[PDB]
């Protein structure tokens, strides 16, 4: 039950979102998170999608996906070098003491303040999952008011690219 | 008209995505990018969705999605206050005397690198839209060797909140 992040390229057309979410929900796959935008070449989009399970599983939604014509190519990104990041803003509660406190975290976490009134921060978080994880940790869950996160955006190391 | 910007806070099951999805797929339109992941709501995720249409047709989705009992809110992210921020990977081709243009580009875009060798460099670009496109715009594109752009995430400003 461990998290693979897989990369794909597709079709960008109306549809081809829902068919591959569609693939996932019939058969109750997890889907942890979702990230797709176009690329360079505006036919084609990119899909960076984590999922939790044993291999067999991911082997087999692996199978079906690349089956579906608006899936080009696709990698498990997870089985060889890869670099990962996530977009995060949290809207948090800050007022009195807390809003040293908040100010230290969004410093040692390397966040910005984007937002600000007199008893909120909204801070924007950008690193690897444990990063964005460990901020989370971190702050009081009461404090936290809402959270807008990208979900994974990821590419394989050096010269391997996912178009060839 | 134009671009508009929906986020839905709803149940995490696969496709209750593909059902959002489904309603844009519906009227023949296009998802242009798409972002979901959980909240602190252990149960709910946080979705960004930026589309292309008429506003009264939009609003017909809305309405469609505020029925779904899989979606717990939605707004249209424009019609009020906001911040938005993308995550962007972009790797380039980066040999001689663009080694240090590619380097200067990112320096001055504020984005950072995250894998380099001898011949190519993956930059992270965070920022609005319109930022990540000035610099999709700044690089020749034969330097571009592929791009994992996340598609935005987006929070109301100030109190306005979601889950709310
Ligand atoms: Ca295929
Ligand atoms: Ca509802």
């Amino acid at each position: 039950h461990m998290r693979h992040i897989i990369s794909l390229l597709m079709e960008n057309e109306a549809g081809a979102l829902s068919r591959v979410a569609g693939l996932f929900s019939a058969r109750g796959y997890n889907i942890e998170s979702l990230s797709v935008a176009p690329t360079e070449d505006p036919t084609l989009s990119r899909m960076t999608l984590v999922t939790n399970g044993p291999d067999e599983i991911v082997e087999q939604i692996t199978k079906q996906l690349n089956k579906l014509i608006e899936v080009v190519k696709l990698i498990d990104l997870s089985s060889e070098g890869y670099v990962e990041r996530e977009l995060m803003l949290v809207k948090v509660r800050a007022v009195g003491k807390d809003r040293e406190e908040m100010k230290r975290l969004a410093d040692i976490f390397r966040g910005n303040i984007i937002d600000v009134t007199n008893e909120l921060y909204t801070i924007e978080l950008t690193g690897t999952r444990s990063k964005l994880d460990g901020f989370l940790q971190a702050v009081d869950c009461n404090l936290i008011l809402e959270i807008a996160r990208t979900g994974v955006s990821g590419l394989s190391r050096g010269e391997r690219v996912l178009k060839l």
